[PDB]
């Protein structure tokens, strides 16, 4: 139950709400405090942990969730693994990394993100889901240093369409072309996939610019840091991505590098203006084992 647990430190704050560092039978825990606002973001990530018994090294460990409803309160709790090395967000903005950590940390989110978009079958199976809401401040970063997933809120499933009556949207500065431009198949469950894949790229770009080569590395900076304020509008991406036709700068440095070459290509590959062009998460992470 959540009545054991002592809220310590808040770690994290948001629109969703708050992300707290607790404590339960003296094992550190995160719980996310959603505001009401997201009731339906809570919702649906529960009923993937406890109803699809969602479960992956690479995905967010769910330990319970929690709603209490009253007149004048509400409190909506998601508890989980607590990863003290925080968000890949957090986590690249001090860290340099080298040829093993990074593909660790990228190889890592491709097996999870596979996982997510796969469709398994039988007893103990699970449909295809599609994230919607990747970003570099949705992982999370284990003592091993591999990555784990967390926000499913915006997940949509399919088997052989499950889309919510969710009133949020992704976060703009990763939101694909097709999102953009609206374009978008919204009925077409590949849609989805290939609109997590696009924001993958960018990840995958984020990470990059924090491994050394030949002694050089780039400061943190976020996807279309350049060309776009912080917390940008829906008008602000689409002038960037859609009129302008506009993707992150790959610096000369990495060219340099066979590594940082090989994630150059595959980044640019997740870019495309048609999202069928784009690779499948299977395909990056089979890619990203042999390089
Ligand atoms: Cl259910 C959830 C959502 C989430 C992060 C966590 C849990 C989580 C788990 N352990 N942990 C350690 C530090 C930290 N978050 C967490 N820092 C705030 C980043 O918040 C991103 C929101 O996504």
């Amino acid at each position: 139950v959540a009545r054991d647990i002592t809220l310590l430190e808040c770690v994290g704050k948001g629109r969703y709400g708050e992300v707290w560092r607790g404590s339960w039978q003296g094992e550190n825990v995160a719980v996310k405090i959603f505001s009401s606002r997201d009731e339906k973001s809570w919702f649906r990530e529960t009923e993937l942990y406890n109803t699809v018994m969602l479960r992956h090294e690479n995905i967010l460990g769910f330990i319970a969730s929690d709603m209490t409803s009253r007149h004048s309160s509400t409190q909506l709790w998601l508890i989980t693994h607590y990863h003290e090395m925080g968000s890949l967000y957090d986590y690249l903005q001090l860290t340099t990394l080298d040829t093993v950590s990074c593909l660790r940390i990228v190889l890592s989110i491709a097996s999870g993100l596979a996982h997510l978009h796969i469709e398994i079958f039988g007893t103990q199976g699970k449909p295809a889901i599609a994230h919607r809401d990747l970003k570099s401040k949705n992982i999370l970063v284990k003592k091993n240093g591999q990555c784990c997933i967390a926000d499913l809120g915006l997940a949509v499933m399919h088997s052989q369409l499950d889309v919510g009556n969710n009133p949020r949207v992704g976060t703009k500065r990763y939101m694909a072309p097709e999102v953009l431009d609206e374009t978008i198949q919204v009925d077409c469950f590949d849609s989805y996939k290939r609109v997590d894949i696009w924001a993958f790229g960018l990840v995958l770009w984020e990470v990059a610019r924090r491994m050394v080569s030949n002694g050089i590395v780039e400061d943190y900076k976020p996807p279309f840091y350049d060309v776009v304020p912080n917390d940008p509008s829906f008008e602000d991406m689409r002038k960037v991505v859609c009129v302008d036709q506009q993707r992150p700068n790959i610096p000369n440095r990495w060219f340099s590098d066979p590594t940082l070459t090989s994630l150059a290509k595959l980044m640019k590959e997740c870019w495309y203006q048609n999202p069928s062009a784009r690779l499948t998460a299977l395909r990056i992470k089979k890619t990203l084992t042999k390089i």
